């Protein structure tokens, strides 16, 4: 079990210049013959030629077309293949091999594989190696000739990288294709698929250049329908970069496919973006609603790569972060800007809030770049991922947009043809940094402390506000916690972007300020302030923080009904729950401590309630801000607020919390949902396969999120709207149908109704899944039994598995039973996945990371099971490490 070290980085003493490939596809066997043309580095030092290569069958190796003896000459342990040094020769010279590879029986989803009826690849990060040998590192770039063979009838389409140069008929039925793709790229951006794929298409012509892009989007025939919306978003995605970035596609062709069997979203393989069909398929008949920003992220993510992660490519994985934050940050303004709603700030927001917070307080937490790893594909995190997103933002806020569009373009230019480490970004933003503060002596030295530090820094607040002096104070503190990673944590630069609330009137009382806080604590002073205010802390989210505003619920109050800032007004929303939701916990938790035959319960605060009113009769109001407001933060938001959490006590809480409000506004919920109706469902544009309204369908999770509080309330006669909620043609709608309808007799008539609506579409089918794992039953495990044994079986599939479990794993009441049953299901199908698909396996686990935030019993429940899992003799790597790590061993 070899460590990676990110300070052993150096690079390798061979060069590959040229791979040549002959991938011939065949009913029990994939042959794989290839060539490399090679050099010796300028760090050579006279070591063993060695070539990573796992589970690769040897049929012949040479050099130079001599073929190479086994044991004298080479040895091969299925894992890498060591050519020892004196038969190495000492200049350019040619590697070739042909091995057997086995896609059909592929079921870890990773090199070559079988989808359905589709072969396809997925090499990053470690999965060329499972092709055929290669230094299998990032910086060892080459240029790629290619050359797909396959029965014609099975296979009629056939696609690589790169230009398609030649293609041919084979004796016995057979065709081939070659492609050839010059520019330099690392292995893990090689892609082939093969297939009998139907596609859409279009040209786009690039805005500066004028070049002509043929872009096609590709899949199975049966679901060919489903992919317009790609395609649109695709074009969107172009145009983003193009008017924001100024950056132009290079190549004359882009092309997006989706399969079944994927272990991620997508993939970024160069002009040959690959997909889960999840996160590329839609239709209005046969999707929910979530599934269009779902491919308009994705399609974009993948698209941004291009530049970011394609063009400007990495040294070593360490670097990860510099690519995936920075494309889910280029995702993010993307979105926004396409969606215009708040709400797709706040969920970004509220993911990182509940997951990422969750991952950075448990034992894996890690810097958003790690120091080292044994799997690097336990790495690909939340926060590499959305910590390096909100890093990367930090920068835009620092710099405003158009310092910010400089050092991005600094970076672009200066780092074009090659790969870069964090420091590269860094250095581009400070060049920016010292434009923009106007002296060259300003660095972003103490920035890079975000790479490295791992772990939330807490941001406190403390006011003064003087009536005689109009002067106003804030003094503000941060602090990290200690860890595993550092012991001393450091001071960051934390910007802070405020706004001061004018209690009397809601105004603004300054111009936009974003506060620089680069030591442990500052006070901000500000004069003419006219009246005490009420400050408006960390507006957009500004810093990836615990933010400890010690303001009023009387303040939080007024800046959720009157401030300019979306996220602050969430925020404050947030915080009023929270002080309720540990108050009210700490209460039924000393009752059932001190077994108290009676207690008291502090209400939910009344001006809060009202509002709440006042925001959702609001007409003006975003109705997706609107669902939020009615919704109490997280489960894996509050746990970081709560030592030794009882589960059943936090049950309780929001019970009581939930019923509280209701009781005092179920009529204005019952009057939104009926009086939203008309725009919700409109079905004007049903039919029109491009026409995308957003605000439409956060209107549809508004009444959603209402019928869901109007049903567990027991509201008089709401049956009677479930059941005809269950006849809207929005799988949206219908799902939540089935969902709501848990509380009532009618469930089961539903499961069935709902099912029969599902079951002749794979991706709405596991839509449907989701939505009965998610069921608040009493008889949920009874139902995940019946899952498992009438639709689920044995199918390897990542979506099925993730769909009948994962949803499930968040009944707060009952995936926790304290007999530990639930713990025990979960470890079941994670020991059970394990032995065909590891990554899966460890996304798996994801219930187990707050492990050591519950109450003893459960702690100890499962710990135990996680200990069992690390028994089990065949354990992958992968999870293996993951579960070492996040049981402190
Ligand atoms: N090149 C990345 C991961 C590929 C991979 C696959 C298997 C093992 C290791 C690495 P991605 O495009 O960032 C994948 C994104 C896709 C995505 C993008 C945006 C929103 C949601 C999902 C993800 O699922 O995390
Ligand atoms: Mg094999
Ligand atoms: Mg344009
Ligand atoms: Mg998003
Ligand atoms: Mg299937
Ligand atoms: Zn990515």
């Amino acid at each position: 079990p070899k460590i990676h070290y990110r300070k052993d980085y150096k690079p390798s003493g061979f060069i590959i210049n040229q791979v040549t490939l002959n991938i011939n596809i065949h009913d029990q066997e994939t042959i794989v013959r290839s060539v490399l043309d090679m050099d010796i580095s300028k760090h050579n030092v006279g070591e063993d030629l060695v070539f990573d290569g796992v589970g690769l069958k040897i049929n012949e190796i040479s050099i130079n077309n001599k073929k190479l003896v086994e044991g004298e000459e080479y040895t091969y342990d299925n894992e890498f293949l060591t050519i020892f040094s004196k038969f190495v020769p000492k200049s350019k010279f040619a590697f070739s091999s042909e091995v057997i590879i086995h896609p059909e029986t592929n079921y870890a989803l990773t090199g070559l594989y079988k989808s359905k009826n589709i072969i396809v690849s997925q090499c990053e990060a470690t999965g060329f190696r499972r092709i055929t040998f290669f230094i299998d590192r990032p910086d060892m770039m080459a240029k790629y000739d290619v050359t797909v063979t396959a029965d014609k009838e099975k296979y009629p389409v056939l696609l690589s990288n790169g230009d398609k140069v030649n293609e041919f008929e084979i004796p016995g039925g057979r065709h081939g294709a070659r492609f050839n793709d010059p520019p330099l790229k690392p292995c893990y951006l090689f892609a082939v698929v093969a297939g009998d794929l139907k596609h859409l298409s279009a040209t786009y012509i690039t805005k500066y250049t004028k070049k002509k892009v043929e872009l096609y989007v590709f899949s199975e025939e049966k679901y060919v329908s489903k992919l317009q919306w790609a395609l649109e978003c695709l074009k969107k995605s172009m145009a983003f970069d193009e008017d924001y970035f100024g950056l132009e596609y290079d190549l004359s062709r882009l092309n997006l496919v989706a399969v079944s069997d994927f272990n991620v979203g997508a993939m970024e393989n160069k002009g040959l973006n690959i997909f889960n069909a999840n996160s590329l398929l839609a239709s209005k008949k046969n999707s929910i609603d979530f599934s269009y920003a779902r491919i308009l992220t994705v399609v974009g993510h993948e698209y941004f790569h291009q530049y970011t992660g394609n063009r400007v490519t990495l040294r070593d994985w360490f670097q990860l972060t510099l690519k995936e934050g920075l494309t889910v940050h280029r995702e993010n303004l993307f979105s926004e800007e396409m969606t215009k709603t708040v709400t797709t700030r706040l969920s970004h927001v509220d993911l990182l809030r509940s997951v990422q917070f969750l991952e950075d307080s448990s034992p894996l937490s890690h810097p958003i770049r790690p120091e080292s790893y044994v799997s690097m594909e336990n790495f690909y995190t939340t926060t590499v991922y959305d910590k390096g997103s909100e890093v990367m933002r930090m920068y835009l806020t620092i710099l405003g947009e158009e310092y910010y569009k400089k050092g991005f373009d600094i970076y672009i230019k200066k780092n074009d043809g090659n790969t870069a480490t964090c420091e590269d970004f860094n250095y581009a933003m400070e060049q920016a940094y010292k434009m923009k503060k106007a002296d060259n002596s300003a660095n972003l030295n103490q920035y890079l402390l975000w790479f490295s530090q791992s772990g939330t820094p807490h941001v406190s607040f403390k006011y003064n506000y003087d009536a005689e002096k109009k002067q106003y104070s804030i003094h503000v503190n941060q602090y990290t916690k200690p860890d595993e990673n550092q012991k001393e944590k450091k001071p960051l630069f934390i910007p802070i972007s405020v706004g001061l609330i004018n209690p009397e009137n809601g105004k603004e009382m300054i111009s936009q300020t974003t506060l620089e806080l680069t030591k442990e604590s500052d006070t901000f002073v500000f004069n003419n302030i006219a009246v005490k205010p009420i400050p408006s802390l960390f507006r957009g989210f500004s810093a990836p923080v615990y933010i400890e505003d010690q303001l009023t619920d009387e303040e939080r109050i007024l800046l959720l009904k009157y401030d300019s800032d979306a996220f602050v007004r969430y925020n404050s929303c947030t915080n009023i729950y929270m002080k309720q939701i540990l108050m009210n916990y700490n209460e039924f938790l000393k009752a059932k401590n001190e077994k108290l035959e009676s207690f008291q319960l502090t209400p939910v605060n009344a001006q809060f309630i009202d509002a709440i009113k006042y925001l959702l009769e609001d007409p003006h109001a975003d109705a997706g801000f609107k669902s939020y407001i009615v919704s109490l933060p997280q489960d894996r938001y509050i746990i970081n607020f709560v030592s030794n959490l009882d589960t059943d006590v936090l049950a309780d809480t929001k019970e009581y919390i939930y019923k509280q409000i209701g009781d005092k506004l179920n009529d204005v919920y019952y009057k939104m949902f009926k009086s939203l109706e008309a725009k919700a469902d409109d079905l004007t544009y049903f039919n029109d396969e491009s026409h995308v309204d957003f605000d439409q369908m956060n209107m549809r999770t508004l009444r959603n999120t209402l019928l869901s509080l109007l049903s567990k309330a027991q509201y008089p006669n709401i049956l009677n709207e479930i059941i005809e909620h269950s006849k809207s043609p929005y799988p949206s709608n219908w799902l939540t149908s089935l969902s709501v309808s848990a509380y009532f007799d009618k469930y089961f008539e539903l499961y069935d109704k709902t099912y029969k609506l599902s079951k002749d579409d794979e991706l709405l089918l596991q839509e449907w899944l989701k939505t009965v794992s998610r069921s608040d039953r009493k008889d949920i495990y009874e139902i995940l039994k019946k899952l498992e044994n009438e639709v689920l079986k044995d199918s390897k599939n990542p979506n099925d598995i993730r769909a009948v479990y994962l949803p499930f794993t968040n009944n707060l009441r009952r995936f926790h039973d304290i007999s530990g049953k639930g713990y025990k299901l979960i470890a079941e199908v994670i020991t059970k996945t394990d032995k065909f698909n590891p990554m899966v396996a460890t996304q798996l686990c994801e219930p187990f990371k707050l492990w050591n935030k519950l109450d003893t019993k459960r702690q100890e429940l499962m710990l135990n099971e996680m200990n069992t899992m690390l028994q089990e003799p065949q354990i992958s790597n992968n999870l293996k490490e993951y579960l070492l790590r996040l049981t402190n061993k």
